[PDB]
């Protein structure tokens, strides 16, 4: 029996929601996305593994007077597209960039609704904005930044003590995105990992630091 799906408040408008995976090293991992609530809508940063957590999350917004605006999927990996088909069934939009979407389909996974492009796309004009550093934990890995609070959404691009599973990584790309990503959020008051402890600025030079080292490792 996995933990149960925990879901608590990290801002004004800004929620952390977490869910786990059985693993074959860290036994049982914890995998954080967000809810951001803009008016009286909810907007999902990442989506649970499982249908059965993200109906949990979704439910618990709907049942305080949230209606759910959408999805937004930082990585193809389960970690963060495991709702899209719950999410689709349910005709709730759930986004991914085209790079995700292909990555999805090549893996007999069902793609999200909505796809975008380019290096930056706002789901929610000066609110919700996806940035793609380029390839770093997977090819299509993106970052969304939320303006107001100064929140950065890392996903498992940020990985300030080590970079995890390489199976789908891009180790001599991984240095140039990071680089990019620390000179685009420099000014992030919070930067929150996927299978960490929220952290601030400093995680992004830390990720930079690890992907350095583990292209150096690697030759
Ligand atoms: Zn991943």
């Amino acid at each position: 029996s996995l933990p149960d799906l925990k879901i608590e408040k990290l801002d004004e408008g800004v929620y952390v929601h977490t869910s786990f995976e059985e693993v074959n090293g860290w036994g049982v991992v914890p995998k954080h996305g967000l809810v951001v609530l803009v008016n009286a809508e909810a907007y999902l940063i990442d989506t649970p593994f499982t249908a059965k957590d993200t109906e949990k999350l979704v439910t618990w917004f709907v049942e305080r007077g949230y209606k759910i605006k959408g999805s937004i999927s930082s990585h193809f990996h389960s970690a963060s597209t495991g709702g899209i088909e719950w999410l689709n069934s349910r005709s709730i939009p759930t986004y991914a960039s085209e790079l995700t979407n292909e990555l999805l389909k090549k893996d007999g996974k069902v793609q999200a609704t909505n796809s975008f492009s380019g290096v930056n796309y706002w789901l929610v004009k000066n609110k919700i904005e996806v940035f793609y550093p380029g390839p770093g934990h997977t090819p299509d890995n993106v970052v969304v930044w939320l303006p107001e609070r100064k929140i950065l959404f890392g996903g498992c691009f940020i990985k300030p003590y080590g970079l995890g599973n390489l199976g789908d990584a891009n180790i001599e790309a991984w240095p140039k995105s990071a680089k990019l990503l620390k000179s685009k959020y420099g000014k992030a008051k919070l930067v929150v990992p996927s299978h960490s402890e929220v952290g601030d600025a400093s995680l992004l030079k830390l990720t930079l630091e690890q992907a350095v080292k583990g292209l150096n490792e690697s030759k």
